[PDB]
Order: C-alpha cells, then structure tokens, then sequence
C-alpha cells in the first residue's frame, strides 16, 4: 500500500493539559483504498493513572467516522484512529483530521518524553513518527523501540 501520513503540530508548550495537532492522510499510489483497512498510531507516554480522553474539534471527513483509542505501556503507548468506510481514491487525501489528548482529571502532561512530538512541525509534513498499519502489517512510519 502507498499511503502516507503529515502531520502539524498546534500545541508545542512542553507541560500541558492538552496534546494537539493534526494529520493528514495521503494517498500516493495508483489504487483506491477505503481509510477501514488504515489503523494510525500517534505514541506519546501516559504517566498518569487518569483515564484518557479524546476530542475531534474538526474534520472534514466528519468526526462521526473516527474511531479512536488507546493502548500500549509507554512509550509503546498510544492514541490510535481507525476509520468507518471512507475513501481515499488513489492520489487523494483525507485532509485535516485534527487531535486533541486530555487526562480526564485535567492532569497536565510532558511532551517531551513523547516519540511522536515533534513542535519543529508548524505546517503540514511527511511525518514518519506516526504510523499506518494496514491489517496489522506496517506500511509508513516508525514504532517506537
């Protein structure tokens, strides 16, 4: 498979209450794809025992098609996006899918312990520390070690 993730970061405060950013799925070779084969894994380390929260404040491919979660113990750990069946033609891109993490409890969180965090990125790149899994098989990025 030929698809790619950018990503941008918004939130690059070091400590905070809130991850944020975005990615973009793109993809980049000559087959269509429905976005229900990609599994996204963006890894950042939990050292709070508060559950954890995610919010879609906008997409374009609408957030009722998002299903994200959890996993890991970090830093394997993760949010991880996968997708109801949505299309991504060949040569196409979802556009904007922006995140946010929160502690449930308000907690605040260091970013710089996170493989995934990356504040250099202030527009929209190629990104290979976040991940794409078709059934189970990696196709871009790197996992954490």
């Amino acid at each position: 498979m030929d698809v790619k993730v950018q990503y941008l970061c918004e939130n690059t405060q070091t400590s905070q209450q809130e991850i944020k950013g975005k990615f973009n799925i793109v993809n980049t070779g000559n087959r269509d794809y429905s976005l229900k084969d990609i599994v996204l894994r963006y890894y950042f380390t939990k050292e709070h025992n508060s559950q954890l929260q995610f919010i879609c404040y906008y997409t374009p491919i609408g957030s009722g098609n998002l299903i994200p979660s959890f996993g890991g113990s970090g830093d394997e750990h993760y949010l991880q996006l996968e997708f109801k069946d949505v299309k991504l033609p060949a040569g196409g891109q979802t556009g904007e899918i922006q995140f946010v993490i929160r502690y449930a409890d308000n907690s605040f969180h260091d970013q710089s312990n996170d493989y995934s965090f990356d504040p250099t990125i202030k527009a929209f790149q190629d990104y290979g520390k976040v991940t794409l899994y078709k059934n189970g098989e990696l196709v871009w990025g790197t996992p954490p070690g």
